């Protein structure tokens, strides 16, 4: 799976440069590292892609109160690949100490327990994120 091409096909919101849109679509560039630095952060990123997200969240001190759809129609390998793209395309993995690329089995195991977007928000909060 080619994570750059997959993301390109879903880049209308976070944008091709990953920097998002103020107020509307949170940035990925520079912010994936913040999530990865949390214990449970890797898993959280997979949950967002499999199950979507909703609710008020803060990113870089800015408020977002949107909705993101589930992308479970992506295969395990393809979700892995797009998460490696957003983890590496803008240098985020270069922060977190020693990064292991996302793998199909990580996605498979989370797909085995379907969550709602509201529960994904709950998981975000469990990371200590506001």
């Amino acid at each position: 799976a080619d994570g750059a091409k997959i993301y390109a096909q879903c880049a209308g919101c976070h944008q091709q440069n990953g920097q998002g849109i103020p107020g509307a679509f949170p940035p990925l560039a520079g912010h994936v590292a913040e999530i990865l630095a949390k214990e449970g952060g890797r898993e959280y990123l997979i949950l967002v892609l499999l199950y979507g997200l909703q609710g008020q969240i803060e990113v870089k001190g800015m408020k977002y109160n949107g909705v993101m759809s589930s992308f479970a129609q992506l295969k395990d390998e393809e979700i892995a690949a797009v998460l490696n793209h957003i983890a590496t395309a803008w240098g985020d993995a270069k922060k977190v100490k020693g990064f292991k690329p996302f793998t199909a089995e990580e996605v498979k195991k989370l797909r085995a327990k379907k969550l709602t977007p509201q529960q994904v928000l709950a998981e975000r909060k469990k990371l200590g994120l506001k």
